[PDB]
């Protein structure tokens, strides 16, 4: 830790690799049904 982005650049990564929640709060899971 020190002067490393890559914390808040990774972590934009990761939520961005698990959308199944915001996803199930849009129609994106009205076909994944």
């Amino acid at each position: 830790t020190v002067l490393s982005v890559g914390g808040q650049v990774n972590l934009l990564i990761q939520q961005a690799i698990d959308p199944k929640n915001l996803s199930r709060l849009f129609p994106g899971w009205k076909a994944w049904v």
